[PDB]
């Protein structure tokens, strides 16, 4: 007969006789409990993908497959499939190589409300998506210092409001400010910096804090983030794309940022005064893990 185990109310049996044994052996996964095998929710359906076991009643499946989510399910297959040691619990999916530090992966859903704090404060290593094909999408966080390669000079300047646009005389730092008929072209950032006004807000902040690093700012209009930074002399490119954390954020935010960046071979830093300073956070796309 068929050898079979247990799944919480869910009895499945093992498929071309198969001892107990063979499947924890080979998969890594399960124990016995008397003459049954003890699978949990991910392990089962995981099996059961491997047309390794079959069950009892036709509910189970479905049932199973609802009880564990499908983003979290995805997540768990291929982690599995890739080789780790995978278990989910604390509403986070643990995986390690073999028997070093575990890592969490941290499954996310495009309206889940993010911020910047938790970004900083990351208890995990990654986050976790996978989109309306099936697609996984791993990214990764961490706290960054932008550091430019730009002789910075103190720039007071007078500043006139003219025709719906401020401007600023022809001469400051080559690089603030547009050329338009021997005046400065500036940006309403700009304006507020040379006008000494750096506390205006926080992207004002942030701006200051950038440009006093050795980068140079140029607005990142053309990307949807706030500005993008050139941190050398001769950039044909601007390396970064910096946008600032507004109140309530949402993933979509920080999925479609990095997206519209590596695109454009950038990187999407998010910007915020977390405990009196201005830090930046790096967060990009992850190959290797997955």
């Amino acid at each position: 007969h068929m050898e079979q185990g247990i799944c919480g109310s869910h009895v499945f049996f093992i498929e071309d006789g198969k001892s107990k044994n063979y499947i924890i052996g080979k998969y890594k996964i399960g124990y016995l409990s008397g003459d049954n095998l003890i699978l949990d929710p991910y392990e089962c359906l995981y099996l059961y993908f491997k047309g390794r076991i079959s069950f009892q009643n036709s509910d189970s499946f479905r049932d199973l497959f609802d009880t564990v989510t499908f983003d979290r399910y995805v997540a768990y297959e291929i982690l599995k499939n890739k080789g780790y040691r995978v278990k989910e619990d604390s509403g986070l999916i643990y995986f390690r190589k073999g028997t070093e530090k575990p890592l969490s992966l941290r499954v996310m859903r495009e309206y889940d409300r993010i911020q910047f704090s938790d970004l900083v404060e990351n208890p995990v290593d990654y986050y976790f998506t996978v989109d309306e094909e099936g697609d996984p999408t791993v990214y990764s966080s961490q706290e960054i210092f932008p550091g430019g390669r730009n002789l910075v000079s103190p720039v007071s300047a007078p500043v006139v409001r003219m025709g719906g646009r401020s401007f600023g005389a022809g001469d400051l730092e080559w690089w603030i400010g547009t050329a338009f008929h021997g005046f400065r072209l500036l940006t309403e950032n700009e304006a507020n910096y040379i006008s000494g006004n750096h506390s205006a807000s926080q992207v004002d902040m942030v701006y200051s804090d950038l440009v006093g690093r050795g980068c140079i700012v140029k607005t990142g209009f053309k990307y949807g983030a706030n500005f993008r930074v050139y941190l050398g002399r001769d950039s044909q490119h601007a390396e970064y794309l910096v946008s600032v954390m507004p109140e309530e954020e949402r993933w979509y935010s920080i999925s479609r940022g990095v997206r519209v960046a590596s695109s454009v071979r950038k990187t999407m830093i998010y910007a915020s005064i977390y405990k009196n300073e201005v830090r930046y956070v790096a967060l990009k796309r992850v190959k290797d893990i997955i």
